[PDB]
């Protein structure tokens, strides 16, 4: 009876045990502490390292649209995802996805529109520290993207205005706080480290968004190699340099600590209703035809 | 002793459904540890699918090796074809992310009026083959001269329909005509509804979710979207489930639910009933097999 664009709570757990305690969903840890979780009011779990869950668990979260995710896939893109499969999803919106989706020049249509739903983030979603988005640096990198999305014949050539605008932006925050920053997933810095952590934030409300409308996974707008993992990255991607990057070097860099950089991210999910803000610009791709 | 129990999806039996263990790593391998104390190893190349039903639990050193292994894990309820969270079954199952070539064929079926219409035909008359591929050693015998007008009054009319409302037509009739055999051969007055408080109407009622239960499945195991039905409204929200169940909603749940009301069993005997016929008859596999005659041909 809540909405799920209305459900604030979020969570990556770690080392404990995901179970069903007096009629409640929660994570029991080695100390013997209990903590609950709402899950009547919250849009995903993610499990981490030294994780477990039960199946009594599952079915509770499964029955309130809790998306249930591990952060460890086997192989960043291998996401195990589990998704509610008894409670079926409205029709419209996946029928109108397929009829775009084969038609190659909608869906090209359709993914330079949700390419340039990143811009309309970048200059919404705003935070009163770190990098000035309207600055004239940050404006000829928007226009730079935006003029190149508007011409390309070819998905392939939208990933490379992609790669150049995301790789262009790290390099503006890199300067703001006077850091050589290189992406990469296996280094320890809390640069790279809160990125990661933020992404799977940016993840999880993204496959809750399309599992509210009903729209598979299976068929991204942005292919191409390597652009691998779903239609979910094309619209996690929309907040990952409007809120998550900014977020995380915030954080890292005045030595935040895992909890309160997690913290973060929630509250500003809240503050914005992001959840929200994916799915009625999902919903009008889809439509608008 | 309970180690497992296989089921039959297409060609393999590589759905194993796990109950009352824990799922983990041990020895630098996937195992499952039961409540007896026995542990037993998971074989990555014979399987596909891992059902963990009542009492089950994993740990994501469990989940990610299984993974690696192209093993794909889903939730169900007890007798395992009650699926309740599970991930969407793609191409292949790491290296790429497009639909499996049975929804893009389901696909462009469905797009096709004309091909979705003789698509529609054919799931009704899988429903004939059903009816006499499935039998029972009780009940109505469907071999028999009433039945057998009842068929072939169903099969002339798909036949010659021109529409989907025709079709509708002569499945409604079908249906009802099939009630009123049943409700002959135990000796009863039956109107079919929902709100009666009647053994026969309540199993009914039970025996069907336990149908859309198992044809949840067959769409799932084949990666085909359930918002794509043949018959049901397109605007019902997982109408495919409901087409595809009615194939054994009249052959299978339809006797063992009269079946059940007239020994007077309980949810729980019954419910095992059902399960047990799906298990013995693989009718998971005989779902999928059909489905795959639908959008394959
Ligand atoms: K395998």
């Amino acid at each position: 009876q809540i909405l799920t664009s209305q459900k604030r709570n979020m969570y990556i757990l770690s080392r404990c045990k995901v179970l069903v305690k007096n009629g409640q969903v929660c994570h029991l840890h080695e100390d013997g502490n209990v903590y609950t979780v709402p899950y009547a009011n919250t849009v995903f779990i993610g499990l981490a390292e030294g994780t477990s869950i039960t199946n009594e668990a599952m079915s509770m979260l499964a029955a309130n649209g809790v998306i249930v995710f591990w952060t460890k896939g086997g192989g960043a893109a291998d996401i195990i995802c589990h998704l509610p499969q008894a409670d079926y999803r409205p029709t419209k919106y996946m029928q109108n996805w397929v009829r775009l989706w084969l038609d190659e020049e909608k869906k090209l249509s359709a993914a330079k529109e949700i390419l340039k739903m990143r811009v309309d983030s970048l200059s919404t979603h705003v935070h009163d520290f770190g990098v000035d988005v309207e600055n004239k640096r940050v404006s000829s990198i928007v226009n730079k993207f935006d003029k190149g999305v508007t011409q390309a014949t070819s998905f392939e050539s939208l990933l490379g205005h992609e790669g150049t605008f995301v790789k262009s932006l790290y390099k503006e925050y890199a300067l703001e706080y006077e850091i050589e920053f290189k992406r990469d997933h296996k280094s320890a810095d809390n640069y790279n480290k809160f990125l990661t952590l933020g992404n799977y934030y940016a993840y999880g409300i993204a496959r809750s968004s399309l599992w509210a409308l009903g729209i598979d996974n299976s068929f991204p707008l942005l292919h191409g190699s390597t652009r691998r993992g779903g239609l979910v990255f094309d619209v996690a991607d929309i907040i990952k340099t409007s809120i998550i990057l900014p977020l995380a070097f915030h954080a890292a860099d005045q030595g935040m600590s895992n909890t309160e950089f997690k913290r973060s991210c929630v509250a500003y999910f809240d503050k914005n209703d992001i959840l929200a803000y994916l799915i009625n610009n999902i919903k009008r791709l889809c439509m608008e035809n």
